[PDB]
């Protein structure tokens, strides 16, 4: 519908935010710059890096950044200082008409996708793990007047070379009439394989 | 339309808007980064404007890139639009969509830029030396105004009624549209976005 068209340019605006975020982590960092926080019922992840004043407009110091799903609203927190906690609690998107249903975040390490609780530290030798890139998904939904057709979550999406639907725990959806979209994108992290 | 609706319909909109401004103030706080000559270009109007943008790519800082690259950005067929390019001077075409053109319209967009501590909004260029800017520009101001359909019609808006300036910064100088009282529900947003590449 006209609904579809608007929650996919939605979920490309907060893909967009979110992308430009996290190609950053890691940036002329040492120590802890990433945090990824997998469940079967939704991910979060932080990370850290370092302020250049003139580059990236949040900015000499250290910089902390997060977000998760809570209570249909995909959030964010930020932080300064070196590992320092961004609590994420301002939404970006959802938490009433826009209910946002699901978070995933998996990276890749070496040619495999993987998903667990994994800290990433950067260090003279190198980074531990080397990270090439996270693949971000996010679905959500909208009431829309008579009600949807039912939704497969998982059944828009077109993936990576060892990206699954399984890996991602991709979550069932209720056929509850509500109009649903998704979006999954993959955001490369140079500053993470260096 | 219900309290309620409105207020649903009101919330889902403002998101949409903070995500845009989000998305063009991190775009335009790297306007001139490390380059030389002309850097950025405002084209304002009393029905509304456009903005475009130079930098300096340093592959590693934006997933998009050592070259320059040309932003800009302008509202119509009901969407704010965004066009990107290549090379020095580059014309970038605002084409695709970043908010609107179907469910939501977006209906004005204008820009003003802060000069020592003066607001201004006018057809100005500014070019980079290595000894500085002409002008010096220490920020933007940006303003949206969008709609959106809602079940029984919502009561007239009054652009620019929301609004919180800054010192200096009017309604006059930003050539606020009205509104029809056509029974959609209206939101807006101003916002400030630095402009440090622009000011030495």
């Amino acid at each position: 519908e006209r609904a579809r068209g608007r929650l996919a340019d939605e979920l490309s605006l907060t893909a967009t935010v979110l992308a430009r975020e996290l190609y950053t982590v890691g940036y002329r960092l040492t120590g802890q710059a990433l945090v990824l926080s997998p469940s079967s019922q939704g991910d979060g992840v932080q990370g850290w890096f370092l302020c250049e004043a003139g580059m990236e407009e949040i900015c000499g110091e250290v910089r902390g950044t997060g977000y998760e799903v809570n209570q249909g609203a995909l959030r964010w927190g930020a932080c300064k200082g070196e590992g320092c906690a961004p609590l994420p609690n301002n939404p970006v998107l959802g938490g009433d008409e826009v209910q946002v249903e699901a978070f995933r975040v998996a990276y890749l390490e070496g040619g495999t996708w993987k998903r667990q609780a994994q800290a990433v530290n950067l260090r003279p030798e190198g980074a531990s793990p080397k990270v090439s890139a996270l693949a971000l998904y996010l679905l959500a939904s909208v009431p829309v007047r008579g009600g949807a057709p039912a939704f497969t979550p998982g059944s828009t999406l077109s993936y990576p070379p060892g990206l699954t639907s399984s890996l991602l725990e991709l979550p069932g959806a209720p056929n509850d009439g509500r109009l649903r979209a998704e979006k999954l994108w993959i955001v490369q992290t140079p500053n993470l394989a260096r």
